[PDB]
């Protein structure tokens, strides 16, 4: 019997992820789901509680914590422990009665909960890359510490990956781990693309996208932000770097594929030029669900690949010219220090702008572009929590010097 | 270092295999050919022996035996153990020195080599697929009897389908075992095709298709037997059955699919539903070399996948009413017994008619639909040895009655 913690429940991960336990536990009884932790959603969180009946509930937001208690309480033959903020989000890591955290808070404040996850030599079911691509050295050097904590990735390529390698050597090394590639076998990565809606569209019909273009007929289901990101091939940008990280594996040896039906995940190249890949319907239960029993499998009610019906696959390079976003998170990837840390926080003030019908698409990647031009690599604390600081300041500079790139743009 | 034999050194597997070794050896040394073994190729064999300088040099046909002693007497600071025929055979497999076999002959003989292979516990990679289709039962009673012997596949798509598998799992159970299936996880298997070059003909083509016909468009570089059974996709009729036999996969689950750019080799689905595939060029030397340095994988100058300009894949099922054969192997395996046997021995006979332009393409399949209808089912022996014996008079009695159905024709 696993028993899980949930971060972020009602988000996009947090829902699949509570869908994928509730059926594969009416096949067999193996989750049980000990702790849910939301941002500010009440409602959501007290429904999901009268469901679920976790010992832990946790909302973050401490104004609406009475609220919460007071919805919980017309629930009979029930009480569970309510806390709020870091000090819940710390109880709930510490738990004895835990064994996997699902990290579904996707921004770099889910930082802090991956953190304390390894702190607590957990395994963590890590969806949150913007946190690898900010922190990676940094959860390297923690994972280093917390010598029995994993992570195991959720975000769906890198999954995939995940899942095309032998369990025989992983468990030789480990996630966010030097020399992980090597131990693997791992010659090259084939890192695939939805695309997203603009791939055919003309650089004259580029300019004039906007967040509505982007936000329509949605290839997966998904919040607005990774929305936009796959629109501009960010996302792909930071799922480089993402890649990097997990995998120790050269920025020269990861190759991003538009592979726009959405059924090969990814792939990995061998030593030997074999190639191994994952496939599925583009469903987030799948690569969810593998984080929390690997490295076992179990019996799902999934609908089956029918790969007849499906028909065709198809693959192509995307253009650089048209995508500049994937280009500069190659460049801020190979220089290393800081740079992704700039990327990261730079993209989520031009992200959020653009969505909000402030700038242009080209504008995004302009933006961002200036912020890494005008950073300057830092000496690198070795002192942990010197690290986190470094982070964190780096971070909130990146943000606000977008946000006056754009402010002094007409 | 791995340490291995090759029987039928000169054949199509067997030359593959020293290729691939001899490119891997130039990058590090990796292999040690410990013993070459061929039928009658004095020349070839001196030649292979001049540059992998075995340790043991066997030559089948005994009248040449004193002829290779003088040949092999001009390579310099070489001094191998030079034997022949069945006795060679079995000393070499007997050598604690040998790891690893290739078995790279067909027909019985390659049956007795994998046989006395296994009964010395080693690793067999096993590229005859005939043998596991015909004498499945004998090798499964062999290699529990044998516990440390192994039998690592070759044929192309069984190579994938393994290469799709946590190790971790493969290495508590072996191929060819009961609950090898329960063990790895697996729910159903993508059996890929290529289709041959009669996937697009209509049923009247069909009818007047010939051995020319058959022999075009060759997507790998094949002998004829087997381009015939591609034609006639019986080749994938006992692919089938040898699925069932290598990983005790139901018949119910597994599903034929024609994949025209040989690409993806097979792929194996998983009880979560999570599909796991291989791709590659259509090359045997990957498959090859795998099963010899399985459970690893060492480092090769293969020309990498370009998935970008190979650009599309395509699937579908293909017509039963087309390709019959298809259907014959799934009803003769099914139904078990010695059916199989008869299946492969009846298409042995039927197959050389039709490359020969003595029947016509639905000959084949109705030939074996008659065998096979007027065999009776026999009690099987618990003896291994009357086991053996069963399956060669009933292979014999196939072949005859295939021959005595086209004698009688008109
Ligand atoms: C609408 C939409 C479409 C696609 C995405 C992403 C989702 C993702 O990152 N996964 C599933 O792991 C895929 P991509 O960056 O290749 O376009 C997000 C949103
Ligand atoms: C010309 C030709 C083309 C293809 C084959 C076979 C080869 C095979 O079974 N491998 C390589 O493992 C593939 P299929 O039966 O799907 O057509 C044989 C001959
Ligand atoms: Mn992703
Ligand atoms: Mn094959």
């Amino acid at each position: 019997p696993i028993n899980v913690a949930i971060f972020g429940s009602t988000g996009s991960i947090g829902t699949n992820a509570l869908n994928i336990i509730r059926e594969c536990n009416k096949i067999e009884n193996v989750f049980n789901v000990k702790a849910l932790y939301v941002n500010k959603s009440v409602n959501e969180l007290y429904e999901q509680a009268r469901e679920f009946l976790p010992e832990y509930l946790c909302i973050h937001d401490k104004s609406v914590y009475e609220e919460l208690k007071e919805l919980v309480k017309n629930i009979k033959d029930y009480k569970p422990i309510i806390l709020c903020g870091d000090e819940g989000m710390k109880e709930i890591c510490s738990s004895n009665s835990i064994d996997k955290i699902v990290i579904g808070i996707d921004s770099f404040q889910g930082l802090y909960s991956t953190m304390y996850a390894i702190m607590n030599n957990k395994i963590v079911a890590l969806a949150n890359k913007e946190s690898i691509v900010s922190a990676g050295f940094f959860l390297k050097k923690l994972l280093n510490i917390h010598k029995n904590a994993k992570i195991i990735p959720v975000d769906s390529e890198h999954s995939a990956i995940f899942q095309c390698l032998d369990n025989n050597k992983v468990l030789k090394t480990k996630c966010l781990q030097d020399n992980f590639s090597k131990i693997n076998n791992i010659n090259k990565i084939f890192l695939c693309s939805s695309g997203g809606p603009f791939q055919n569209l003309t650089m004259d019909e580029l300019k004039n996208v906007t967040s509505e273009n982007a936000l329509k007929h949605p290839k997966w289901k998904m919040g607005k932000k990774i929305t936009i990101d796959s629109a501009t091939m960010m996302n792909k940008g930071l799922e480089v770097i993402e890649t990097h990280f997990l995998f120790d594996v050269d920025y020269n040896d990861i190759e991003v594929i538009v592979h726009k039906e959405c059924i090969i995940h990814s792939c990995v190249e061998f030593i030997d030029k074999s190639v191994i890949s994952q496939m599925y319907y583009p469903d987030m239960q799948i690569p969810i669900l593998y984080s929390l029993t690997w490295p076992d499998r179990i019996k799902t009610n999934l609908k089956p690949l029918d790969l007849a019906q499906v028909s065709t696959l198809t693959f192509h390079k995307p253009s650089l010219e048209h995508f500049p976003c994937i280009k500069l998170a190659y460049q801020a990837g190979i220089k290393g220090n800081f740079y992704p840390t700039v990327l990261n926080a730079s993209n989520e003030i031009a992200n959020n702008l653009f969505l909000n019908n402030k700038i242009k698409y080209f504008d995004i990647s302009s933006i961002i572009s200036q912020v890494l031009e005008s950073f300057n690599s830092q000496k690198v604390s070795e002192n942990s929590e010197d690290l986190m600081k470094q982070i964190l300041q780096i971070h909130s500079w990146a943000k606000d010097k977008a946000t006056d790139i754009y402010n002094k743009h007409n």
